[PDB]
C-alpha cells in the first residue's frame, strides 16, 4: 500500500527535487522526483518515461 509519510529519520530522502512518501509494501519509504530523475527519491537522474495517462 502506498501512504505520505517521510520523518527526519532518513535525510532528505528526496533530492534534486522530488516529493517524500512512505510505503505499506514492506513500511518503507520512499521518493518521487521528476524527469531526468527517479528510483528510490532522485538519485535515477535519467530519463525514462516513469509516467501514465
Amino acid at each position: 500500500n502506498s501512504y505520505p509519510g517521510c520523518p527526519s529519520s532518513y535525510d532528505g530522502y528526496c533530492l534534486n527535487g522530488g516529493v517524500c512518501m512512505h510505503i505499506e509494501s514492506l513500511d518503507s519509504y520512499t521518493c518521487n522526483c521528476v524527469i531526468g530523475y527517479s528510483g528510490d527519491r532522485c538519485q535515477t537522474r535519467d530519463l525514462r518515461w516513469w509516467e501514465l495517462r
